[PDB]
């Protein structure tokens, strides 16, 4: 069930991580 | 298959849970 939480919470975290790395 | 069942009905469940808890 926690897989569902990980799925819906990837796009925004990915964008934020990209910005932080940049 | 059952992963997608929880996956397709997640965001509304989370919002309703937040409303009910508050």
């Amino acid at each position: 069930l926690l897989i569902a939480v990980f799925n819906n919470t990837f796009f925004e975290v990915k964008s934020i991580s990209n910005q932080v790395w940049k």
